[PDB]
């Protein structure tokens, strides 16, 4: 009755450890592995974690209530599982979403004007020695954006977009009415009708590899891709083929395959921008973030009605 | 066919389409000691950057001087409009670029972004784990445009669109529009944590961006600098970063170009461009083009399509 016990495996922000003492026992273990549970832990009641929720850790605890997902991507749990076991998954929707809209259209910038390596140039010195960084054969200007998504952030980064003075257009399995923008009801179709391709939908079976060899050689020569969602979303073999084939003309990619592996040949490219998976990762951001779980959690053991659970789990407590 | 002058470095747009309407003479540093006694029959000059008084006063001849960029503070105007000479520039063809650099440049500032992908190339991903959070962020912060005209309007449409608020600082308001009015720059700088440069380079904005802006901008205070670097004290940025007055800064201008002084540098909290905010093909295309149509409104109809202010003439032959 009094404090549930609440598991955190591996890394997660100081802000979620700070404040789960008050209402609740944290248990910590290194890496998110079964191996690492002992007898003493059999009573948990909660966890909280950031990034993969293995299958057999999971299912390592009998008592279990309630996952708590640090993000709003949650396609590292295996909602289905815990659906199956009556336990709610919550995630970290609204609270990250300008954030990640600032960060999509920070990357295609970098990727568009090559800001990243004109400021390596100075730095480098290569100003005083050789003038002049070269022109950047790209523009946002005139540049058509189909986003590949259009929820939450997708929706956010349209609004910034509309201020840049491009044509928007979006593919969802759904239309959403009222708005402006052209919807297209085929990937394939948008990425025929646009320049620029801004990826924003969650890592599902769905979506695995939607960005395939034949919707890159339809976004074309002048073709940008950024991706912002999942790097799953993206064959990445067929993204590298397209880039050194000059099938597409640029790609600034936040998400990766085998995060945080990124091969040596998307590291060659004079025309792609690279990030760390960064899209949330300011403090203020992360803190809200932080807060989100921790409170999806106080809500669950108080009233039995989470903050924010996943479509998945609409589930209330039974206890 | 008119003879235009072309001194040191120019797009090879402009030199590619001069033949359409002109002779071309070269020289290859903006410097009067290179002009020749041939010369001296030249009725245009196509400059980008600096045209020192002495070069454009080697030319009893000279009509126009077509200046490449919208900022033409490399021309002494006074000089220019005492001999009746037209001065043109490139604005409008470059807005929209320069406003998307500027955004693109607050994001880095803020966000660390180039330095994340740093972390990234070097292979700490991998090694160390995730890139550290960054302090700052654009979420909750209140922006000081110095300048709202052409490009400061278009900067401030595009961070409408980020849910930020928006002040601005200019000599006489802008009826209109529902941004708040600063009288002041120091006031408007108390005011806001986000202080966007976008000002012409003239004796009125030099050094205007001093220690006493700086300090009222704040300990969350981050500078961005896309107009001219002689409008920052320099000297006085670099002391505000070293003692924390200011949280950060985003440069694509400065006083003495190529130079950037080592210690601004060597700070994390900044990032730095070498002037690209128009440097695009198309963009750049588009200023080349006009620096060109220019000349050839001037010479065919005796009317310059985009003079500067300070020379609004029409041509009197002979
Ligand atoms: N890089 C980062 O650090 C970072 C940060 C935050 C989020 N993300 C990623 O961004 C994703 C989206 O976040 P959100 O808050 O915008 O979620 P959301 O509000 O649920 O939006 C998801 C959008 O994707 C669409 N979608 C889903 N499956 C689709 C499919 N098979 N084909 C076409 N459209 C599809 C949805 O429309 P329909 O259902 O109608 O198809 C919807 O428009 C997250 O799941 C996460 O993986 C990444
Ligand atoms: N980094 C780059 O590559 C790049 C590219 C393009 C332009 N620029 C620079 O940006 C400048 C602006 O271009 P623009 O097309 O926006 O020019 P603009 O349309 O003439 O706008 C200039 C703005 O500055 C204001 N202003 C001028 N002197 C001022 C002063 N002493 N105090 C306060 N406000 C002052 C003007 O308002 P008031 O007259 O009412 O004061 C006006 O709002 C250029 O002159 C150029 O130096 C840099
Ligand atoms: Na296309
Ligand atoms: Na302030």
């Amino acid at each position: 009755m009094s404090r549930p016990r609440i598991l955190v495996p591996g890394k997660i922000n100081p802000r979620v450890l700070e404040r789960l003492p008050e209402m609740f026992e944290t248990v910590r273990i290194e890496r998110a592995d079964a191996a690492l549970v002992t007898a003493d832990m059999r009573d948990v009641s909660g966890i909280a974690v950031s990034g993969k929720l293995p299958v057999p850790l999971m299912d390592a605890f009998p008592s279990l209530e309630i996952v708590a997902n640090f993000g709003v991507g949650y396609d590292g749990v295996d909602v289905s599982r815990a659906a199956a076991r009556g336990i709610v998954v919550t995630n970290t929707p609204d609270v990250l979403t300008e954030e990640v809209a600032d960060t999509a259209i920070g990357l295609l910038l970098n990727t568009l004007r090559l800001l990243p390596q004109a400021e390596q140039w100075l730095r480098q010195g290569r100003w005083v020695r050789e003038g002049a960084f070269p022109l950047s054969p790209l523009s946002l200007r005139g540049r058509t954006v189909g986003l590949f998504g259009l929820g939450r952030i997708g929706l956010a980064i349209a609004r910034r977009l509309e201020a840049f003075g491009v044509s928007i257009a979006y593919h969802t399995r759904t239309p959403r009415e009222g708005l402006g923008f052209t919807y297209h009801p085929t990937l394939v179709g948008m990425a025929e009708a646009v320049d620029t391709l801004i990826v924003i939908v969650p890592g599902t079976a769905s979506t695995l590899k939607a960005v395939n060899a034949d919707v890159l050689s339809a976004l074309g020569p002048k073709g940008v891709l950024i991706n912002v969602g999942r790097g799953s979303t993206v064959d990445e073999a067929a993204l590298v083929t397209a880039l050194q084939n000059g099938t597409i003309a640029g790609a600034g990619l936040d998400v990766f395959e085998n995060e945080p592996n990124v091969p040596e040949a998307l590291l060659s490219f004079p025309n792609v921008s690279l990030l760390p998976h960064v899209a949330s990762a300011s403090v203020v951001t992360r803190n809200a973030m932080s807060d989100l779980v921790v409170d999806n959690l106080k809500a669950w053991f108080s009233t039995g009605e989470a903050l924010t659970p996943v479509a998945e789990t609409p589930f209330r407590r039974r206890a």
